[PDB]
């Protein structure tokens, strides 16, 4: 899931109904990410890879065309990259802020069994009065029926 | 053989060298058919079917323009249609003069043996001092070699 999808409960239920076990939480780097990813870990019983970006001088000098714009953009806060376990606790060192790096962890998918034990909202930890509709039908604006490939009459055939 | 081909000895020898047995002697109607055909029967030891045509008034009206031409063409003598044995003697009735008819005979190819006994110029009845050259190769003015059909480009193909 991407950024603020972690603060949309129906997205969490859509992932939980499909029995997710390892989850990638990609964030851009300006919106708060620690709490949302940790809660997703706890409430979905998943290992969470929280990945975030950093800012570069080339970016700042490409988009900040005015001193006011530059000063406003320089106040943007930094994201973090870390890996959490099914209990929301980190299982790796946080990459130093505003630096390039990769976080590593050992993922034992068997650990999720110890947390399905006492919570699984899409399974046993549910009430009959609250349910969710998950419509997976393709929803393009225009539906192509019997797609074809156009015939071409090459110049040589015509002459 | 046709008409005066029976009076050319080399044609008799060409037929004999191929061991002819039953001979069709075609004649037009004006030239003496009797002697040549009977001699052919004897000399080639063959049964000879002598066939001749007759004149009609439609032919005379077509080709005679003057009266002198008609009178001159009225003197042409008739042919004869008869069959002979390998001894030159008739084996069927001569058809009536200047009438349409068919002569029938019983041909016994076995009868030619008894006259091959007497004479066979292409075989035993020959002398080493005389010989014939029978050139059986084709003699066309233009020899067509590798006659092959060329392709044709149709209108639709060009279009």
């Amino acid at each position: 899931l991407m950024c603020w999808e972690h603060q949309v409960p129906l997205d969490l239920m859509a992932m939980n109904a499909q029995n997710e076990q390892v989850h990638v939480a990609s964030w851009p780097g300006y919106f708060d990410d620690e709490i949302s990813s940790r809660y997703y870990a706890i409430a979905t019983q998943t290992f969470v890879l929280m990945t975030s970006s950093i800012y570069t001088e080339e970016m700042k000098e490409m988009i900040c065309l005015t001193q006011e714009q530059r000063d406003y953009f320089e106040t943007f806060k930094s994201g973090h990259t870390c890996i959490y376990g099914p209990d929301g606790e980190p299982i790796s060192d946080m990459v130093p802020a505003e630096t390039e790096g990769i976080a590593y962890a050992e993922i034992d998918v068997e650990r999720v069994i110890d947390y399905k034990y006492y919570i699984d909202p899409a399974g046993h930890y549910s009430n009959q009065s609250l349910s969710m509709n998950f419509n997976q039908q393709p929803t393009p604006v225009v539906k192509h029926l019997n797609h074809q490939k156009n015939e071409v009459f090459t110049y040589e055939d015509i002459q």
